[PDB]
């Protein structure tokens, strides 16, 4: 089945773009990305950087996630992000996002032996 660190990517990082080009990015890449297959995910963020500079995160600042884990890192630098929530309209299977722009400090749990982001915790 399909490894944590791999749903990392699919769910999370968009190295083909620099930015969300317009309103309909997030409709597009929540269906693209198969996370509203099942049931309209609720909210999700996408990163625009490269893969490697995301997964290096795994060796930045250490911080408790959310939920307490001590696997958490935030960045040393702000990145380019795009926060997608679903919008009032939204209802299954014609699941519908508020796409925003932002450009803020992403936090990732990591695992694994290479250590690499398996969860995206919380834009900062």
């Amino acid at each position: 089945k399909e490894t944590a660190a791999a749903k990392f990517e699919r769910q999370h990082m968009d190295s083909s773009t620099s930015a969300a080009s317009s309103s309909n990015y997030c409709n597009q890449m929540m269906k693209s990305r198969n996370l509203t297959k099942d049931r309209c995910k609720p909210v999700n963020t996408f990163v625009h950087e490269s893969l490697a500079d995301v997964q290096a995160v795994c060796s930045q600042k250490n911080v408790a996630c959310k939920n307490g884990q001590t696997n958490c890192y935030q960045s040393y630098s702000t990145m380019s992000i795009t926060d997608c929530r679903e919008t009032g309209s939204s209802k299954y299977p014609n699941c519908a996002y508020k796409t925003t722009q932002a450009n803020k400090h992403i936090i990732v749990a990591c695992e694994g032996n290479p250590y690499v982001p398996v969860h995206f915790d919380a834009s900062v």
